[PDB]
This record gives structure tokens, sequence and C-alpha cells, in this order.
């Protein structure tokens, strides 16, 4: 009975019947993304209505609809035709990226291509990418995708480690036309293949790896209750999850004592950008929106156990709709664990006696997604101490072109004649903050030198200083690594025993933000990215850093858009946007799979409590 | 056989019978320091010797001895007599420290400052402190700690709780005289306990942790030989102990195909200083050079099973030598084992049909050391991909002071009344570097944006810049995060497939460097402290960043001195030395036993391999 429980398999063939009954989802009509909405604010006693949101194309070229249903109900609610020229195309569809390979395979121009490059068509593979936004004033309310060719020698070759540099096409998914193929000339088709379950790569297979098991006699120490609601070490949390976000976490909080205290209202990494850095026009235009173009959640991975997650493992299999709305599962799609974290908390004092140990735990919960040739792992962990935690893991295989003869500045060798353009992976994670309630405020901490003199005489004094934001327009923060910069949130009405405001501190990790020039198309799209750090009053429409619909779609909404408003952020229900990324130079070592990296960011309690919140934790 | 095996309990009771032999090591001669000395550069087919390094204090005030010893054939190779006032002054002997609360409590002066306060001086603990360099002219030549008073309600009370601000004593531990008693005025002595097994402040223990058991049913992958040699997953190395430094790690390499092939030839922590920002005369001189003054080897915990390292633990028990050159086993003190570390590597590819999944794993070396309040865990980690990591986890107990009336901006509030000093913990990792070989050389390397514009239409280009440090005068580095700032090391003349030198990336965490004004006595005893990386020319004598004599002694030593030769870096053997560390402003939830924080840094192959060196690992 939780407002919060992820969504049913009925529930969505149920939007279906609704949709269909109101004459919405007629059979040229195609489901491009159906999620839950959350409940609004307030609704305490207020009886339930489950409403769920719904963009529908339509395979005809007819403008497509915004819809919002009420199952419960069963009812439209709101139904609106987009100008998708003004606001955004929709997502992507799964089959649309089909579309692209077999039209080029009969298009004369793609054809002869091929032959100028003596490649057989039947084994020219087309990574189907994201259109964005360039020069080309046709595409302008049309949905495009660009291909990009890539040899596959045989069934199961790695098409991967044979890119067909000096050529690109244009292709209109929904007429079914391709409105362009550029060729600026033939580079060599890199020789080697990328086949790393090939013995003749491999070598033969290492037996000198033990084995190591990790089990719970007794299970685990968390419990699920309600499909998605874990309590775990005085943690209490649901665990959501959205075709577009994928794992969204909603009301973190931790009992202190006999009083649950929220922290975390909603997180969710809101979008996430690989942009690429190679100014060849094959390549310019590459940039990946994958939460909010592709919708991360709709190809998470199904993860096998002993595999992609070890230990006793408690999975959920989330329920998404297909493109005609009917129920689709995700087997296994997200990993639910306990794991050792080592010592917590550690003293052998001569005075006492006393020799104490204690140690630490952590709760993880992720999915993992397939974007073409990348895989991401998103987790989240909770820690014993009260700190919250989010790490992406990026793996795959690399994005490859031609290796230009002489070098790039832009491009590293691979393999011979193999080059990766350079990129960065750049998420948004979007904090809805509740620190012990909605009335919330952010500071930002930066260490204080202080000069020898006067009160100072040995020149040892150091100190820092908080800068409350009060308003949005002050509230578009950077980094500042050499300072210690970090970003606290607290609540200036809940003081802790020592007549404190309760808070939480984000620790950045202070990787580089977007590199682009500013005045680019990425720049305008992705802006969110330029900045480490933003704080935004609540409005239930701001959900995303570069708004609902970001496929072919300009600068204009998002991020920059929500903070003209210049809201009171001093002691209100308030968001924390934060930027933080990769930046990839691949090397030898990254080809031909990559060896998972990671960034990540955390926050931890910061006056929050009274006394350490691990007092209670059992020796050994 | 290896010349780099752990010292023997017989080594070391034959370093004490040559002394003795040899007129070194009367009655009042007492042992501040003992170690194995490195095997010289190139001792290829030349036969061993086995040499130790003495530092031989006299408790009568003769002037103390520096000597070298050769235990394979019974000599003393050389032996000099030592000006402390010069050079500085020994490490700090485990019985000095003692001496401090027992001359003080027969002491008039801390009589009464005791009594202005009333407490019983059979109550109150005396924390004996390095002493370090100031005003006090009479020091000069003089063994001096200095003592800070806490007080212990009943024998096993955490005595940190109860601080005696206003209070400081100086004490000559040769001569055993109270030089100094300072008494600045009375502060409340903060009266609520802070003792984390009392029932009464942790409530009952939680009953709700399910165990998780770590098991390797055919043993660990991992072999020992040599009582320390370690073969483990393609990399080779030998685990060493020093008093001073603790773990070190010797000729770390890596099995690529049938080549043995160097990375690192020494790791070690050469430093470590925990510097304090309290400008009160109380506490204005603290700075602890754990490392230098108090020798972390010598406090390293014995490790519980099951408590301090989980899973199947390989332990090594190294040997020093106690003040009078008896051997003294450090059982249990060094954990060696292997854990599970996720995804290695993962892609689920569309076009093959092949879904691929591999998981990491990392072998970790670690010791625990307790200093007075303080324990640090120490913590090298391998993993499968070439990575090397090193993590600090500090806890313990925080340094305590009065909280003052009205606040303070260098001292945060932890209980009532109670305080605790703003202060950093900075580590120097000083890494003799083998990449490939002996011939290598520091590139910095910064990421380079680029302005839209000809070459660049649509102005998504980014690039890197990578700039040789020519000469030890060139090479004091600053951190720069966010320009993504890393250093290579480079072998010039080893080239990977792809006509490029071999290289490893080093990843710094980019926290604040040394706060204290440049001109401080701190910032010149902790110069390293003060950048980020500095890279010199080896030399056999230049093996800490302090130099060799850290207590009581100034500025004039270490790595100002030794980058003043200005020497040729570039294709030479080279050391870098990282400095890194944590800015302690402490909080609430640090009370009162802190949960661990942790910081440190790692180094990634960067074109060392001519492809993944994990093809080989094996599925599940
Ligand atoms: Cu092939
Ligand atoms: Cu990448
Ligand atoms: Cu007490
Ligand atoms: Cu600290
Ligand atoms: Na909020
Ligand atoms: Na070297």
């Amino acid at each position: 009975a939780s407002p919060f429980r992820l969504a049913s398999a009925g529930e969505i063939s149920e939007v279906q019947g609704i949709l269909r009954t109101a004459g919405l989802l007629g059979p040229e009509k195609r489901i491009a993304y159906l999620g839950v909405l959350d409940p609004a604010r307030g609704a305490g006693s207020e009886a339930e209505d489950r409403r769920f949101r719904v963009f529908i194309h339509d395979v005809s070229g007819a403008r497509p609809q915004e819809v919002t249903v009420s199952v419960t109900n069963g009812t439209v609610i709101s139904a609106v035709e987009l100008d998708t020229a003004a606001t955004g195309e929709l997502p992507v569809l799964e089959e649309e990226f089909e579309v692209v390979e077999q039209l080029l395979a009969t298009d004369e121009r793609w054809l002869k291509a091929l032959a100028a490059r003596n490649l057989d068509v039947s084994k020219v593979r087309v990574a189907p990418l994201s259109a964005g936004v360039f020069e080309y004033a046709e595409e302008r309310g049309r949905r495009i995708l660009r291909g990009l060719a890539f040899v596959q020698d045989f069934p199961e070759d790695s098409a991967w480690a044979h890119p067909v540099d000096g050529l690109v096409a244009y292709v209109d998914v929904v007429s079914k036309e391709v409105t362009r193929v550029i060729d600026t000339g033939v580079f060599p088709v890199p020789a080697e293949h990328g086949n790393y379950t090939d013995p003749e790569l491999t070598g033969p297979l290492r037996t000198t790896q033990k084995p190591i098991s990790i089990t719970q006699p007794e299970g685990p120490s968390f419990t699920v209750t309600g499909g998605n609601h874990i309590e775990w070490e005085k943690w209490s949390l649901d665990v959501g999850f959205d075709v577009r976000e994928g794992v969204v976490l909603h009301n973190i909080a931790f009992r202190d004592g006999d009083r649950l205290r929220p922290i975390i209202n909603r997180a969710s990494i809101a979008e996430m950008v690989v942009p690429y850095g190679d100014p060849s026009p094959i390549r310019s235009w590459q940039n990946y929106f994958d939460t909010g173009e592709y919708l991360v959640g709709q190809y998470a991975n199904s993860l096998e156990l002993g595999c992609d997650c070890l230990g006793d493992i408690t999975y959920l299999s989330p329920v998404i709709s297909d493109a005609f709305g009917n129920p689709r599962e995700i087997r296994n799609g997200i990993c639910m664990h306990e794991e050792d974290w080592g010592i917590l908390a550690k003293h052998s004092d001569l005075w006492s006696g006393i020799n104490y140990t204690r140690r630490n735990r952590r709760m993880v919960i992720s999915f993992f997604t397939t974007i073409g040739n990348y895989d991401y792992g998103f987790y989240w962990y909770l820690y014993l101490d009260g700190t919250i935690e989010f790490e992406a893991k990026a793996t795959g295989v690399v994005f490859t072109s031609a290796f230009p003869e002489g070098g790039s500045d832009n491009i590293s060798q691979l393999a011979p004649g193999l080059g990766a353009p350079f990129h960065q992976h750049i998420f948004s994670a979007r904090l809805d903050m509740a620190i012990d309630g909605f009335t919330n405020r952010v500071e930002e901490e930066d260490v204080v030198r202080q000069t020898m003199g006067p009160g100072n005489e040995r020149g040892n004094a150091f100190s820092r200083k908080r800068t409350v934001l009060t308003r949005e327009s002050e509230a578009v923060r950077e980094a500042d690594a050499r300072t210690g910069r970090t970003w606290i949130i607290s609540n200036p009405e809940s003081k802790n025993r020592l007549n404190e405001p309760v808070g939480y501190k984000l620790h950045a990790h202070n990787q580089p933000t977007l590199l682009a020039d500013p005045g680019s198309s990425i720049a305008r799209r992705a802006a969110f990215a330029t900045k480490d750090l933003w704080v935004t009053r609540y409005a239930d429409d701001e959900r995303y850093p570069t708004g609902d619909f970001v496929n072919q779609h300009s600068g204009g909404a998002g991020l920059p858009s929500y903070i003209a408003q210049d809201r009171d952020i001093d002691g209100q229900d308030i968001v924390v946007w934060h930027t933080f990324g990769l930046t990839h130079f691949p090397r030898v070592e990254d080809w031909p799979i990559m060896p998972v990296d990671t960034v990540g960011f955390k926050l931890r309690p910061e006056g929050f409590f009274d006394r350490s919140p691990v007092l209670d934790v059992p020796a050994n």
C-alpha cells in the first residue's frame, strides 16, 4: 500500500487500457516514455492517486502527446500535443535504432562509399546515434539519427575493432529516408580483431585464481517489505525504478533513537552526457545523453548471480512498458546486498587498557546498463556511520575511429591504425534534500589560511568559512579543491544538542567539468555540466537538468531556465544538482575491453547526530 | 637467501652482540632506531652483505652515535658521534614517554596548577608529546617533551574526554628536570565521560547484524616464499618492515608474458605529520611527525583475526629491537589477503551476441599503528589490471581541548565544554620508481581546453599537454584539479608496441596541502608538505623528506636541501615524493571515538602494456 512502490505489470497494462479507451493509443501510436509520478508534496492522510506520465509518439508523423493518467481512477488527467521543433523530440525508440542500418543498406551513396573501401554491405554494422542540434535546418521538427559504420568480419566478431572512418550518414527514422551521406575520404579500416573471448588473443586462461566465497548463513541483515521498502542498520528507504533515470532512491531516512529522521527525499542520476572531443566532422556532433535521449533504465541488464553481484543477493525485477504499452520485466535488474567495509573505528588506549575495534558495513543498491558499446554500473551505498555515497562504474568497449597518420591532439592510438577519440562521461545527481525535513539551506565551506602575526605568532592557525547561498542566482558554484571546498546542507530550524543546525556535507571528487567551448551546441544543451553544483527551489516540473525532452533539443530548458526565477533557497524546500564526471584519454590498456573506472561523490553527517551513531554496533 | 628478507630475531641479537663487542653498547646506551639497510644499486652477482643502521642514545647525556653494522661479517662499518643541536635529536624512546607524568607529579608548579583546578594528581594523565623547535633557547641540544594533562576518573575511563586546558609543561627527559610549567588560567574540565564501551552511553547493542562469512576453501591465490616474497596474479614483490616507516614494499614488478617487468623499486610512507591549527599557546607547538619522531612501526598493533582483518589472512610477524638491542616480535603485525573488488570489465554486445563479465580482485598488505590517542591503518593494494594504490585510514580518539566560551575559529565543539582543535594529517609517499627499469622521467599532464574557431568549428575539441620535468629545480609541483592534472612516470628507452614510452600515471586526490603560514616553524620542518609532488635524483642517503633526525630539528635537511643540487631527472634513476593529507575540522560524529576517514593515491598503467593485461582472467 506504499505510494512509493514499484510499478506493477498490472498498472502498466492498465495505463495501456486507459489510453486505449480514451482514443490515445491506436495502432500508429508508440510509447516512448512511461513512468510513475511521485506523490505531490503534503500527500499525508489524503488517499493515494497513482499517476503515470506518458510520452506518445506517432509513426505516421502526427504530433506526439504528453499524457498523465490516473491508474487508480481509470482516467486521463491531461493530454497535450507537443511541438517537437520547439520543446524537443521524444526519446529514441528501440525500434528506430534498427532502421538506420537497414535503410542505409539500399542507399546508393552509402553503397558507393562502402565500395570505395572494398567493404561488403552485409558485414557493415551501423551504430545509430543521437543527432543533437547543429547547422542542418531541415532536421528541425524531424527525428534524425546519425550512423557510423563498423565492420563485423563474422557473427561473433567485435565490430568496434574495425571503424570505417571518413563516413557518416543521417537518417529520418519516421519518413524512413536517408537525408545525407558524408564521405570525407577513405581511411584504412583497422584490421586486428578485438575479440576478448578468442583464445588466440587471451592466451591460456589463468588457473591461479582460487575461489572467494561470500555467504550469509542467517541471511542478510536488511529486510524488504512492500516489494521495495528497505530497512537496514537504522536506515529506511524505498528503491524506485524509472525507465529514464534507472534506480531512484526515495525517503532516505535514519532511525536515531525513537525518531525516523529524513535526510534525502529523492536521489537520482537525472542526466548523463558523454561528449566527444574530436573535431573531425565524422564525430564532432557526437554527444550521448544516455539518460535523457536513450533512457538508461530501458537498457538495464539482467544481472547473473555469482557474476555481476556476489554474495547473498536480493533482486528486484522492475517492470517497464514496451513501445505498445505492454509490461516487460527486467529480471534481476536491481541488486541489493550488504558487504563488509573494513574497520569502522579502532582505538587501543594505553591509559584505560581497553582495546576496541569495530567493523564497518555498507548497503549496496545497484544496476548496470548497456548503451551500444558502453556499459555503466550505478551504485548507491549507505554506511553504518550515516554516510551516503554514489559511484558510477564505466566499462564496455571504447568508441573507436581511425588513428590519423602523423598523430592527433584529440584521439589516442589503441592498436595499429586504431584510434579512440577523447571524451568525457559527466553525470548530474539530483538530490531533493530533506535534512530533518524540508526546511533546508546550503553553505559553501572553504578552508581559510591565516597570516603569521598578532593572535597567531607561531603561524600555525587555520580556519574555515561558510557562505550561505541565499537565492538561486547565487547558487551556481564551482569546485575549489585547493581550498578544500565542500557544500553543507543544513536545517536552520533543527539543532543538535550543541545548539548548531544539523547538516550533511557533500564531498565532491573535483574532477574537471565540461571542457567544450562555452559557445558550443553541447555547452548549451548540457549547461548543467559546466558547473559543479547548482541549488534550486523545489518545483514539481523541474525534474531533469536538461529538461523533459533532450533529443534534438537546443538550449532553452533545464537548469539555466530554472534558476532565472531567482527564488529564495535560504531555509526552503531545495534541490541540489551535483555535476561530476570522468575525462577519458583512452589508453592501450582500455583495448579491447576496458577495465572499470569510477567516479562519484558522498555526503557525510555534519553535526546531524549528537555523537557518533555507531556506538551501539557490537564486537565481532 | 633473498637480500630483501625481513630482519630475523637472530640478526637483531647479532647486531647487539657486534655493538657490545665493539664497545658501543654499554649499560648507559639505548637503541633509539635499528633497521636493515637496503642493498646498494647494482648488487647483482656480488655476495650479500646484510647491514643494519643504528642510532644509539646515551642516558648519561653523552653524545649519541650513528652506527652501521655488517651482521653478515660481524663488523662495525662506521660509527660517528652526532651533534644533536645541529643535525637533530634521536627519535623519542618509549621509556622517555613515562618520565613526563612521573616527574610532573612531584613538581611544585604542576601541583599548584592542579590544585587550582581541584584535580587529584593521582588521576591526571599526561600526554607526553614531541616538542618541536620554537623560541626556547635552552632546549637546543636537549631532549624535551611537552606534556598536556587529561583527567582519568577511574582505571577504565577515557581521559581524552577531560582535557585540562590552560596548562602545559616542558620536561628534559635525560636530566629528568621540569624546565617550565605554563598556566594561562583555568578552564572548566569537561565533565561528560567518553566511554564508548559503557552501556550507559552505547545503549543496548544492536542485534540486527547478521554474519558475513568470507572464506577461501582452497586457500589464497597468493604464495609466500622466503618469509616475505609475494607472488599473486602476475605481481611479484617483497614485503619489508622498518621500525620507522612500517610496511615498505620492495621490487614491485608484473609478469607480462615471459618477462618480469619492474614498476616500483621501493614504496613507503617516508613521513607523516599532524600539525595543529589552534593558536592557543597551550597547543600552538603541537605537530606530530609520527614516522620521523615516534617511529610508526614500533607501535604497530597485533591484529586479531575476524576483527582487524577479515577473510583468509596470512600474517607476518616482524621483529624489531627494544631499547637494549634485544629482539621483540610484533605478532600478527602485518595482514596479507586477497579480496573481491566487484566488476573488472563488462560488455553485453548486441552485434556479436556475446555477454561478458569478469570480476576484479586486489591484494591487500596492511598494518595498524597507535600513537597516543590516534590509530592509523596503512593499506597497499595491487589490482588485477596493474593499478597500485595506497590508502591511509585515520581513527582513534580526537585530541581535545576546552571549548572556549563564545566559540572559536580554530576549535570545534564535540560535547558540552569539550573542544577539538583543527588539524591536518599529511603523508609523504616516497616512490623509488623503476618503470621497466631505472631510466625514468616524469611529465606533468594537464587537460587543455580549445577555443571554437578554425579547426574546431563546433567548439567541441579538447586535448592535453605533457611537460617533462627535466631537472630537480623544475620538479616541485602543485595540484590543479580543475585541469585534471596528473603526473606520468615513463621509461623513455622502453617502448610499447605502438612505439610510445611505457608509463604509469599518478592520480592524486588533490586535497589541501600544509595550511600553516610559510614562515612558521612547521612550514620549515615539514616543507615537503607544502607541495603535492617532488622529484629527486636517487641518492642512498636521501631517505626521508624531513631528513634522518626530525625530533627537535629545524629546517636545513630533507627535500629542500636535496633539490638544490638541481640534478638531471630526465631519463635517470628518480624518486617521486607525493604529499597527500586530510584536513580535519572535527565534528560531533567523531566523538567519543572517530569513524574511519581515508586518504590516498593510486598509479594506473599508461601505455605500459600492449593491450589490457586481464584478458586471461577466467569467467566466474
Ligand atoms: Cu574482425
Ligand atoms: Cu570513456
Ligand atoms: Cu570521566
Ligand atoms: Cu584528525
Ligand atoms: Na528538498
Ligand atoms: Na628510481
